[PDB]
DNA sequence: CGCAGCCGTCCAACCAACTCAAA
DNA sequence: GGTGAGTTGGTTGGACGGCTGCG
């Protein structure tokens, strides 16, 4: 081939690592540990009693393939050549081609020029509607950056643009390493343009050199090593972003059409021996050969692989957590389920097994009954053969989407550690590209218990359902079984990691039980994936933000806003510089008068719009605004000690304000269609409106993150300053206008029915970041739910400006304020809401958890306890030491007395009082020694001097000093 | 009877182990 | 990616108060 394929298509030799337990009639002395040594035969697969080599492609293969090429052999049917008109892009790659490298391919001159002598090529990855895999390579996208003309001319004595091209070329030749060679001024194109720096209102338009560069590597050097005295603009912008922004309409995910170019040129199909990727067909084109295909929105037949690995620790402890760098800690099985992402149908069930494995009739009957495919079990003699066969599947079937549970944190890191460290397989050919592609995992950072990681593989969207579900569903435990019982309501089986070595050693039937359990977990995760449809959300954000779905997952929130801002800033002639290097506090207490929550709809975005906040409307200096009129043409605001100014929208409209304005218009338009739309559309529209929400809410954070892409702490500080002043204005208005019931009634004549017995008062009692809680003494809760909408409306007219809206969320009938962001309350509908508090403690026993709930539930649902709890707030805490406790709390005390009785009673259901831990270590002293579970294992409290199981959970219950348990532990301390 | 020394008790801070959470 | 797991429970050290001994 023209570019070498770097994945394995042939293999004669490998490091054979396999458990000695797989050898039949081995004596017990040999039936332990692993073989580890080289073997000189082809890697091999056994399936249903047939054998094939792993890397043999042809008829009879034990797993499906969607690969045209294998090791440069074209396995397409004779004369295969599908016409491509429309195709759906899901991911975009950017790579440097060199005309010299491609000289043996049959490419037209108009492509060769765009890579002469080098150039970035954008590769669109997709399917046709018939399910043919396509790559379209787009030529001609130069990256570019700007520098101020007067600073450049003065700094390095340039007269005309080709001088700057020579200066940059020289700065490449003279690099500290030999990293840039073959350079000329022609690697650059430079032109003079007029632009304005995005920062500050006073800033004049100036002449900049816009410099075009052929490679992101060349750019990254000039934007760090060349004239660092001169500030640079948009040097961090990648070729993908330039491609998406420079062509109106274009998207990183969606349907496209091939079409004639400006000189009636066409896309050129590549020959098979010139393919860059594992695709059925490939094309060269330029961006004028492309258009969006409007009216297509159905996803094509992409394939999803859901996978899960089982591992067995092979060292001195068979029950320790396995470590990939220890050769003897093996991958023993991999379940791999292949779905069609468009129909949601499970198409294949593959189980890779080290050692023979016979799946149970029970399991095979259950799958057949559920209508699912019959599993193919693939058996391997060694761990290398298995990992190579899984990676061979990944390259040959090429699943566009991959999922699993903790696949980023464990399964991929363990596999790729094994493949790179133990075995020495180059991963750069195992993605969509045939070599030199990204295939990498990395650790997030200093996070020691929560080991967390990211992955990028070219052309493969990794979505981990652990990430999706932790980001969505509030749960006590995120173990996959706990999630299956919570989300799918489905009580599936367990096999412990402690059971696995005992099962694995027994024989093929017991290794089958490991298979059943492994398959079943991948099925649960597939069902979770197609419940949440997370690809549709990530797709929606990718389309909206103008970034690929890969960056949508693995990069932060900032790049989303940055890319949108960059498009808009360009339209308006701005350029973005490359970044260098209290009365609201709750008096805690219990309220039995209704509490209305007012809450600002999207406070920070609505402030940004209302007050026209932006980089480009800010000023720090009065002579910037001395020609304008105060209050009319600009806002003045003291923020963090500085006097900031922001010109109002009719002087200059904020770029942030325009982004937010336009997004919220789209969100309305979509949500207006949802009730009319067909149920297939209704889910898509729901994903679109959700994508817009997360992008809007990220604007505030984007400005506030220092050393971010485009920071402006003055805007973030003004947003939060205005937010604080708005909450106090809300409090002052509410207190001043509605001091007396008559004033409320004059504004809302409904209040005549609402009026409850006793004194009327209406006071703010808590104020969050963007909500206010109003204690409505002397009003009934029922009508107050409705009057709150009209109050919130009236406040939003009297105060504030048209993008800002205060809304009535909810009415508590009873509320316990505990602290900032901690409260419990019962809503008017009877539902209890708990915020910032856990009433069940994970380390406590059932007796304590249930009794804790009983006390809180009684405070909220017994009005006698509620009223008496309100009476407590009449006095300081110390005075209730002297005075008798208020009448009505006796029923609350009664639950404590009852629970106390139930400790020291016969017929104590001891099972409610069982604490628990798993011993895990060896059972002797360590440091702290007296760990309860050790003294109910080793120095056993109640019973004989040893306990059978070292790695499972010790149940234990505390008991009285008795001159019997004392003697037991005090003598066991001597036995020791 | 007063003062000094020693012992006991209480409080605060730090360190270690468990938990998921993958096996 | 910047903060460390939270959490608790046990152990050690320091301070304060009370009782006993000595002058
Ligand atoms: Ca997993």
């Amino acid at each position: 081939p023209t570019q070498r394929h770097t994945y394995y298509s042939e293999c004669d030799e490998f490091r054979f690592i396999a458990p000695r337990v797989l050898d039949e009639d081995a004596p017990p002395e040999k039936r332990a540990g692993v073989h580890d040594g080289h073997l000189k035969r082809a890697p091999k697969v056994y399936c249903g009693g047939d054998e094939r080599d792993v890397l043999r492609v042809g008829s009879g293969g034990f797993w499906p393939r969607r690969s045209r090429l294998w090791g440069g052999v074209d396995h397409a049917p004779a004369g295969f050549n599908p016409t491509v008109t429309v195709f759906h892009v899901y991911d975009i790659l950017e790579n440097v081609e060199h005309a010299y490298g491609m000289r043996a391919a049959q490419f037209h001159a108009r492509f060769m020029d765009a890579i002469t002598p080098t150039g970035t090529v954008i590769t669109l990855l997709g399917l046709t509607p018939e399910g043919h895999r396509v790559a379209v390579h787009v030529y001609g996208t130069r990256q570019y950056f700007y520098m101020n003309k007067e600073e450049v001319d003065r700094h390095l004595q340039c007269r005309a643009p080709r001088d700057l091209c020579e200066r940059m070329a020289a700065a490449l030749r003279e690099s500290p390493g030999a990293s840039f060679r073959g350079i000329s001024a022609d690697h650059f194109e430079a032109e003079v343009v007029e632009r304005t720096d995005v920062y500050y209102y006073e800033t004049r338009p100036a002449l900049f050199y816009r410099v075009y560069v052929r490679s992101g590597r060349v750019l990254s050097y000039l934007c760090d090593n060349f004239c660092p005295a001169i500030k640079k603009y948009e040097g961090g912008v990648d070729a993908t972003t330039r491609f998406i922004l420079d062509n109106p309409g274009f998207v990183t995910f969606g349907w496209y059409r091939l079409k004639p170019g400006r000189n009636n040129t066409l896309a050129q199909p590549r020959a098979p021996m010139a393919f860059g990727t594992s695709s059925d067909v490939e094309f060269n084109c330029t961006a004028d050969n492309l258009a969006i295909e409007g009216g297509m929105s159905d996803l094509p037949a992409y394939k999803l692989m859901c996978f899960d690995i089982e591992c067995k620790a092979g060292g001195e402890d068979e029950l320790a957590f396995p470590v990939a760098g220890h050769p003897e800690d093996l991958v023993i099985q991999i379940s791999c389920l292949l779905y069609d992402l468009s129909t949601t149908a499970l198409e294949h069930v593959l189980l890779f097994s080290l050692g023979s494995c016979d799946l149970p009739e029970s399991h095979l009957n259950e799958l057949a009954a559920r209508g699912l495919p019959t599993p193919v079990v693939l058996e391997f003699d060694s761990e290398f053969e298995m990992l190579l066969a899984f990676m061979t599947l990944v390259k040959q079937y090429g699943p566009e989407f991959v999922t699993g549970y903790n696949i980023i944190n464990f399964d991929w890191p363990f596999l790729l550690a094994k493949l790179t460290d133990i075995y020495k397989v180059p991963l750069d050919g195992y993605g969509r590209m045939n070599g030199r592609g990204v295939f990498r995992v990395w650790d997030i950072g200093q996070s020691h218990f929560q080991k967390r990681s990211k992955i990028k593989v070219n052309g493969m969207v990794n979505i981990d359902m652990y990430g999706i579900i932790t980001d969505k569903i509030k749960l006590s435990s995120y173990k996959l079984n706990a999630v299956a019982e919570a989300v799918l309501k489905d009580k599936k089986k367990d096999l412990s990691y402690r059971d696995i070595p005992a099962y694995y050693a027994a024989g093929p039937a017991q290794r089958g039980v490991i298979g059943e359990y492994c398959i079943q977990d991948s099925l649960l995760v597939g069902q979770l994936f197609f419940k949440f449809l997370p690809h549709l959300e990530l797709s929606a954000v990718a389309r909206l933000a103008g970034i690929n779905i890969t960056r949508t997952i693995y990069d932060g929130q900032q790049i989303r806003v940055f890319t949108c801002l960059l498009r808009l800033a360009d339209q308006k002639g701005f350029i973005l510089p490359d970044t260098q290097g209290r009365v609201l506090d709750p008096t805690s207490g219990f309220h039995v008068n209704p509490v209305v929550v007012f809450d600002f709809a999207s406070l920070y975005p609505s402030i940004i719009q209302a007050h026209n906040l932006c980089f480009s409307t800010l000023s720090l200096r009065a002579d910037a605004v001395a020609h304008l009129e105060a209050g009319k043409d600009y806002l003045e605001i003291e923020v963090g000690g500085r006097r900031l100014f922001f010109v109002k929208a009719h002087v200059r409209e904020s770029l942030l304000s325009i982004l937010l304005r336009d997004w919220l218009a789209m969100r309305k338009q979509i949500r207006s269609r949802i009730p009319q739309s067909s149920p297939e559309e209704a889910v898509l529209l729901d994903k679109q409106q959700a994508a817009i929400k997360v992008v809007c809410n990220s604007v505030y954070g984007f400005t506030g993150v220092q050393h971010g892409l485009l920071p402006c702490l003055h805007v973030a500080a003004t947003v939060t300053t205005i937010g604080r002043e708005m909450l106090l204005a809300t409090r002052e208005y509410v207190h001043a206008r509605w001091a007396a019931f008559e004033q409320l009634l004059a504004d809302f004549p409904e209040a005549a029915d609402m009026r409850a017995p006793g004194p009327y008062s209406m006071r703010i009692i808590y104020g969050d970041t963007d909500s206010i809680f109003v204690l409505c003494r002397g009003l009934t809760a029922a009508g107050l739910t409705a009057v709150g909408d009209k109050m919130a409306s009236h406040i939003s007219r009297a105060l504030f400006l048209p993008p800002i809206k205060l809304e009535c969320e909810k009415t508590f009938t009873k509320l316990l304020l505990i602290a900032k962001k901690k409260y419990i309350g019962v809503i008017y509908g009877g539902k209890m809401l708990i915020k910032g508090v856990d009433l069940v403690r994970k380390n406590n026993c059932a007796f304590i958890n249930r009794t804790s709930r009983a006390l809180v539930d009684l405070l909220f649902y017994d009005d006698t306890v509620s009223g008496a709890a309100a009476a407590l707030a009449e006095r300081p805490a110390e005075e209730w030491l002297a005075r008798p406790l208020p009448e009505g709390l006796q029923a609350f005390g009664a639950v404590l007395v009852d629970a106390h009785r139930r400790i020291t009673d016969p017929e104590r259901d001891i099972q409610d009082f069982v604490l628990t831990a798993e011993l895990s270590r060896h059972p002797r002293a360590y440091t702290n020694k007296r760990l309860a579970h050790l003294t109910v294992y080793y120095k056993l409290m109640a019973r004989r001097a040893q306990v059978p199981s070292i790695k499972d959970r010790i149940p234990y219950v505390i008991v009285a000093q008795t001159r019997e348990v004392e003697e037991t532990v005090a003598r066991l301390a001597a036995l020791r």
